[PDB]
């Protein structure tokens, strides 16, 4: 097009756009989800609908922009849209008792769905474990998705995700002695395994919200955001694959 | 178990992975700018060389990632590799001499192959002139091609980059009353430009760095990073997008 190209000869020092994976849920179902994220001002690469076996649905190619991510940060890299495939599951999200805040699960059809979809992703595009990842973690005081109800531990299993190895937890918490570190050091871990967090040493929401964010991941039993000693034993545990 | 792909619908609410376009010069001849893009571990999409007429050579397709720009950020948006399309140009950048540094000249013909290539990347990608930018800008101080004589002015003729209208810093200037602002406020107009910049009001090289790359620009009569009043013109009269 227009002026002399040469097309004859190819780089090999080449690589794939796509660094990271993003993983939703929709707040809707699926006839919802699909208008949505065709018509709405939001999409994603991939829906997994709800059925069984779970129909995943190509809206956008792997080779344009997907709008999901929205204004985000992971291992320094921001504004994650254009680096990154989104992924959306039909799912309820969340709803609020006085005692805190109950999720809907995925169904097993949309896991078994999502995995092979995960590691053929991951394996086309050259993405490693931790970069397939929780918008919830490229956005932690505005995104809560896909909640504690995600379960990485499978993901772990297929070797799509970080997970800390039998006894590893066990060692981290031995090595702490029962002594939980300062602020200060929950934030250096935290922007260490690729969260956007303060390191002021004090701990306001923005600081709470990460490791809240944390906590939804690796411990969703409990994600207050406080500092606790198991969270320390998970930040070293958890390696960074 | 498993999934199957449904294809069926396709998002409207879809763009381009590429919103930054960054200039390069090589710093070596055409031959070596062959091997060292196509074998060297760096990579641009694009090779200007500097026969007449100049070839352009494709040597990554925009669809995957070139090797060009390493740690870098602009608007905010960092390691823009992934995000954006790198063109080289056959040009020996600098010398050291025993009088002084001396830039080598681009010549015409990989000019007038470069716009044409331009407006067809811009037009295809959806980018803004503010995200045509050279490799000064996303990393200042530690970059500083395409140098002081690349003719962003002719860029600015074909609507390429930022430029200002003719009247426009003589009436800023005419604004300013010959009274300098404060490094502080040079501060916050380059990095509402998109640069990288402190805001500590204090004028360390690291301030100098930026304020002497976008002089470089704009105002490469000289550029040695310190505060003129025609700088601040051109920071009011520049268009910022
Ligand atoms: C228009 O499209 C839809 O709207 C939004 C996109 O524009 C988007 O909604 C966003 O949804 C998320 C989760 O669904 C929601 O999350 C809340 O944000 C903060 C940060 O997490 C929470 O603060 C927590 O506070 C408590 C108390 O201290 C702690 O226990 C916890 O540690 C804190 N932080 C954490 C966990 O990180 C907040 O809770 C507050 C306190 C509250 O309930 O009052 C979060 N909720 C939950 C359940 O924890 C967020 O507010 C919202 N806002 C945005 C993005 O700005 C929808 O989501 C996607 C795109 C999707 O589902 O497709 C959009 N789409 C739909 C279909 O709804
Ligand atoms: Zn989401
Ligand atoms: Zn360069």
């Amino acid at each position: 097009s227009g002026p002399r190209l040469n097309t004859d000869y190819t780089s090999a020092n080449q690589d794939s756009r796509v660094q990271f994976i993003v993983l939703h849920y929709t707040s809707t179902d699926l006839p919802h989800s699909l208008g949505i994220l065709t018509h709405g001002g939001v999409s994603a690469h991939y829906l997994i609908g709800d059925d069984e076996p779970a129909t995943v649905y190509r809206l956008v190619d792997e080779n344009r922009r997907a709008w999901h991510a929205g204004v985000s940060e992971w291992q320094g890299r921001t504004w994650l849209n254009a680096t990154s495939i989104g992924i959306e599951i039909v799912n309820q999200g969340y709803r609020d008792t006085p005692q805190g805040r109950v999720w809907y699960p995925f169904s097993e059809a949309q896991i078994q769905a999502l995995i092979p979809l995960l590691k053929d992703i991951a394996k086309r595009h050259g993405i490693t474990p931790d970069r397939i990842i929780g918008h919830s973690d490229i956005a932690p005081g505005r995104k809560v998705d896909p909640g504690p109800l995600f379960p990485w531990k499978r993901l772990a299993d297929a070797g799509l995700v970080p997970w800390p190895k039998p006894g590893e937890l066990a060692r981290r918490l031995a090595e702490l002695n029962g002594q939980l570190p300062d602020v200060r050091w929950f934030q250096q871990q935290l922007a260490r395994h690729g969260y956007l967090v303060p390191q002021t040493g004090e701990l306001e929401k923005d600081t709470r919200d990460v490791i809240g964010a944390f906590q939804m991941k690796y411990r969703p039993a409990r994600f207050d955001g406080e500092p606790d000693l198991e969270t320390a034993a998970l930040l070293l545990a958890v390696p960074t694959s």
